[PDB]
């Protein structure tokens, strides 16, 4: 049912966590601006760098193995990416370019190319469901079927199956995360920016999963959304971001543990709630980042590492806050004194200790 | 310029013609009821048996290598192959599965599955240019700027570069060949069923290479085609088979000779030309089967081998033939005695000789 949120806690956050720190290599091969997703695979750590569009792959230890693909134009080249996958099976790394509107599939084991094939229709973010069909999002809002719906589950050779979740409110405008299907275990999970409910999704089936409420707050209305938008045609976002409702929503679920990080009143937050005591612990990230000693806290990227939540640290920015006399944490503190100003990011492993 | 095909001709195709004959493998694994379509690869036979749709890979000396894929409805399975290509490269094989509408990629080397695609619109038939584009023929009548060409070249991912060719009459009732799109050397020619000329066709050029004129006979005209077909809603191919114009033809080339199969008056003619000397032959088939002593002559299969023109010949109805006192060619004959039944087809192999 229902995870309550209230606006305050007076718990610290430091008692109810337990942390880990890992510094990746920094070469010219493998410079990183941003880790925009992770997924784990075999004892490799698959990375998105969202920003530049770079596909890597690095190891449990930090070290860099190799780039899955490169930039460019040609087959098996990319100029945008915004997700991807690997199949339930470990034979093939999928990864979706908005830019060029194709996939293109790799080698899950030696990471060569294998081959390339159009998107089906305007999409961002795909993942295969246990029984071997694929979860896809609807990134439109023209005449087609597909404006109707937010998702949209298809075969193996990208025919549409069945349409998911009734899209009432239309725009070209997305206000939510980029990366909104996620899975734990076998089954695959999805939501949307304007309804505070998380759905397992199968291929013939709608199912809630977890549902929420914060104190003072909520989603925003349809008819705020269609008067602040002109019924779809203009760009909401700064409008919802000056009203009290909740401007963005992501959530990252693990086996023990739940975080959703969103925006209110211009301010960043996030709510934390352990599965195994049912209990919830919301925190401004301005007060959460200074309780674990880590200074910034920018965002947290989307997946899991052995149900540890990722966040990435920007080095230079933090050497700064130690030059300053930053009171950090102690294994963090080791990392960044080894560190180089130009350094790329200090990954932050956190979840709910049992 | 043109290639004028008199009527008659009172020179013997024996003379002009060296033959060769190859008896191809008969296992439960291999059983080949048309050869559709054949091209060469390494030193192997890859032949479409577009009647059950199987592709298979046959040895130079008629020995059966292996089946590329199998019958079925999953990936990797195909229902109705029309036709295939092997890339320039010799790294895959790609058949196209007209009832499934998809492209199968196989291993051109070990004839393995590598990936399924899409066919990107109605089309039966495919090749890759010298420069690396596909072209393909367009199988639309409708609403479509596709149906208003005959071919349409596309780039690796299936994008149109351009659209070949108009094509005036539109109708869903197709009389040609359905292979007709070919190569000689690095060039790809292209043809369609009511323009006697055959077309070099690359990325950016329509130049014509061949054009031909018969005795007494043409291709229907524009009014004709629209009076017996309703303007495209009605089957005309009845009608046309009861006039005195061109029913059907097909073109096959080589380096050194070009044979034209056609049909007219409800009759079946093959027309040679020999590139060498520029000089044609004409003979109705009932004629020309009977000079080289091949009993019965069907149809010439699509392709050639070491420019030799195939023509698979049904061994029971020749085995009869032979027990009825049938004057065969010696080597037919020495092949036809060892031949059980039952065996899968005797390829003839013809050309004109030098």
């Amino acid at each position: 049912t229902i995870i309550s949120f209230k606006e305050h806690t007076d718990v610290n956050a430091d008692s109810i966590l337990e942390l880990s720190f890992l510094k990746l290599q920094t070469k010219d091969s493998c410079l990183v601006k941003n880790v925009g997703l992770i997924r784990e695979l075999n004892n490799c750590l698959l990375i998105l760098d969202s920003a530049n569009s770079n596909l890597y792959v690095f190891n449990k230890s930090g070290a860099f193995v190799n780039q899955i693909g490169q930039k460019g134009s040609g087959p098996g080249e990319y100029i945008l990416l915004s997700s991807f996958f690997v199949d339930n099976n470990k034979n093939y790394i999928a990864a979706i370019d908005i830019a060029q509107d194709k996939v293109l599939y790799y080698n899950a084991t030696d990471f060569s190319f294998l081959y390339e094939r159009r998107l089906p229709f305007s999409t961002s973010c795909c993942l295969q469901l246990e029984d071997g069909n694929l979860l896809w999002n609807s990134r439109e809002y023209t005449d087609s079927k597909l404006s109707d719906f937010y998702f949209v589950v298809t075969d193996s050779l990208f025919d549409i199956i069945d349409y998911k979740m009734n899209k009432e409110f239309k725009s070209g405008y997305t206000t939510g995360p980029s990366q909104m299907i996620y899975k734990v275990g076998t089954n695959v999970f999805a939501y949307t920016p304007f309804d505070l409910t998380i759905y397992r999704v199968g291929t013939s089936e709608i199912v809630p999963a977890h549902s929420f409420s914060f104190e003072g707050t909520d989603i925003p209305s349809l008819d705020f959304l269609n008067k602040t938008s002109n019924q779809g045609n203009s760009n909401y976002l700064y409008d919802l971001i000056q009203s009290d409702y909740i401007s963005y929503y992501c959530v990252e679920e693990t086996e023990r543990d739940l975080f959703v990080c969103y925006m209110k009143n211009k301010e960043k937050y996030i709510g934390l709630y352990d599965k195994n005591t049912d209990r919830t612990y919301n925190y401004p990230i301005k007060i959460f980042q200074d309780q674990l000693k880590v200074g910034e806290l920018n965002y947290f990227s989307i997946g899991s590492v052995d149900d540890y939540h990722v966040a990435p640290l920007d080095v230079l920015s933090l050497k700064d806050m130690a030059g300053n006399g930053y009171v950090f944490d102690d294994k963090l503190s080791e990392l960044l004194t080894i560190s180089n100003e130009e350094d790329n990011s200090i990954l932050l492993f956190v979840r709910i200790k049992k």
